[PDB]
């Protein structure tokens, strides 16, 4: 089954705030593997874990001090070793973050590059002179926050970094560097695992003249990646990022994964036109399998919008494939983003039914599976560099990255101790423990769509083609073989009532939904989704 990572189901855990078994108050690894027979529960078919390497925490994991260890507060490589296997025991396959577009400053390779022009690292991360006033020496700037550039005295330069100062970007252009890099990969491959997902795939390589880039016009939207009060969306993303090398490097990181049968990449796509980006990345068989972006990840959610997300891909590279997903650690909790005011309870059911019946493989993050809303963490308990910078406007991701609520007890399980970010009080009414065994929960709801998703070929990479069933109702059937299935869902709250597009065989009960088919007229209720085998 090597072809189970194009259309699979990946759940996406944040290591950090899955399970504190240790007692700092930190999720570590053999929390997680404590509870794999639970996410293997949720018929899922494997977990991303997000970055658990040596790291000083800055940007909580994303700044790799050491590529092929395991961060002490989350224990050691035999842990990850343990996880891998008693996931493999259970069917999960397991892909890791891999953050090669940058390294944390206490990296040694920066900690060796930044002593001078002349050592042996010198050009693995990229340098540049002051401009003759002394300033930066273009207009990029960072994502979270000021200049993309950071002079450094010992080398009187500049370095690159489109994250936090402490992350400087590694430097592409550079061929050991990039090698270097794939080595890295590679030793995570020769342990098993059965992928990764590329942090920042599109960033990879800068424009080597380091050109400016051009302001956004007036009047037109911003980029889906970042929150309008931030000045990074000021510009047009031109020079810094998506740059044509990196079509280049992505076939050598392809023919690496490639030596090990059955392997996977997801891209997180970064880029002013995401879902071209996707498309030309994740084409030709030789570059990424596959890659999500921020189309699903912003505020727009209705079935309109859905359509139009569906017509702008399906007129792209006929060999792309995507993987959606409508929450993880970098947004906030898609039953507050898309939900906030819709009933908090069947909404994210409905929600996630779309979800896993669009064409591609699915991420769904922690907690989502328990319709959890974002947490509302207070001023002085803020974590998130990123939370620090554009504060009230802009607060930063910790919202979605407080810990789990296992049970409704104190700290909800999650840990012995006070937590490293708060445990949300609303949490714990709607902890694993309060929704395990009742039918009504969206726990129960997400089991029951897994379980159907793979008992029917043509949701698992079937053909979708859009139908008409009206503006307010988002309707598709998807094909595969002697398979045809139509779906429609309504995302409202409100009942909605159309005649079918095409032909019904029969209804296919899921998940306690109450769709009504009277011939070819077909009622939702509010939050209602209808699947049926089309004649
Ligand atoms: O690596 C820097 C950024 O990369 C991307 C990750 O998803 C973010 O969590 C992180 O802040
Ligand atoms: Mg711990």
């Amino acid at each position: 089954n090597m072809m189970w990572w194009r259309g699979g189901v990946i759940y996406q855990i944040y290591p950090r705030s899955f399970l504190d078994s240790r007692g700092d108050g930190v999720g570590d690894l053999n929390g997680i593997t404590e509870k794999l027979d639970y996410v293997a529960s949720l018929n899922v078919d494997g977990i991303w874990l997000s970055p658990f390497f040596t790291s000083p925490m800055l940007d909580f994991g994303y700044d790799v001090s050491d590529y092929r260890d395991v961060d002490p507060m989350f224990g050691t490589l035999e842990d990850f070793k343990a996880l891998l296997e008693k996931a493999h025991s259970l069917g999960l396959k397991v892909m890791i973050d891999q953050v090669i577009s940058h390294t944390s400053d206490q990296h040694p390779w920066f900690q060796e590059s930044r002593q001078n022009r002349t050592n042996p690292k010198a050009d693995w991360f990229v340098w540049a002179d002051p401009k003759p006033d002394g300033t930066p020496p273009n207009n990029w700037l960072s994502i979270f926050g000021g200049s993309a550039w950071t002079f450094d005295s010992r080398r009187q330069q500049y370095y690159l970094h489109n994250f936090l100062t402490s992350q400087p970007d590694v430097n592409f252009h550079h061929p050991e560097a990039r090698q270097a890099q794939l080595d890295n990969m590679r030793f995570w491959l020769d342990l098993g695992v059965d992928g990764f997902r590329l942090d920042t795939v599109n960033f990879y390589f800068h424009d080597a003249e380091l050109r400016d880039n051009p302001p956004v016009p007036k009047g037109e939207a911003k980029t889906l990646g970042a929150p309008e009060a931030n000045p990074y969306t000021w510009q047009r993303h031109v020079y810094d990022l998506s740059r044509p090398e990196n079509l280049d490097f992505l076939k050598d990181l392809r023919a690496l994964m490639d030596e090990y049968p059955g392997t996977t990449t997801v891209g997180e796509i970064g880029d002013d036109n995401p879902l071209e980006r996707m498309a030309e990345y994740t084409a030709g068989g030789d570059k990424l399998h596959m890659a999500y972006t921020f189309d699903l990840l912003n505020m727009p959610h209705s079935a309109s919008y859905l359509r139009e997300v569906i017509e702008r891909f399906q007129r792209l590279a006929g060999d792309a494939w995507p993987c959606w997903a409508t929450s993880n650690h970098d947004v906030v909790r898609s039953a507050t983003r898309w939900g906030a005011d819709e009933d908090p309870h069947a909404y994210p059911k409905v929600m996630l039914a779309v979800l896993f019946s669009l064409r591609g493989s699915v991420c769904l993050y922690q907690g989502e599976e328990l319709g959890l809303p974002e947490a509302d963490v207070p001023f002085e308990r803020i974590q998130d560099p990123y939370g620090k910078v554009l504060w009230p406007e802009f607060k930063g991701r910790d919202g979605c990255r407080t810990p789990m609520p296992w049970t409704d007890g104190e700290q909800g399980g999650f840990s012995p101790v006070e937590p490293w970010l708060p445990m949300e009080a609303r949490h714990l009414e709607l902890a694993v423990s309060r929704q395990q065994d009742d039918p009504n929960a969206t726990l129960n709801t997400v089991r029951a769509l897994l379980a159907f998703r793979r008992s029917h070929p043509a949701l698992f990479d079937g053909d979708l083609s859009l139908v008409d069933v009206g503006d307010d109702l988002l309707g598709f059937t998807r094909q595969k073989g002697d398979e045809t299935l139509l779906c429609v869902f309504n995302l409202t709250g409100q009942e909605q009532q159309t005649t079918l597009p095409v032909e019904v065989a029969s209804d296919l009960p899921v998940a306690h939904f109450t769709a009504t088919r009277d011939g070819s007229t077909l009622t939702l209720p509010a939050y209602q989704a209808a699947f049926m085998q089309v004649a």
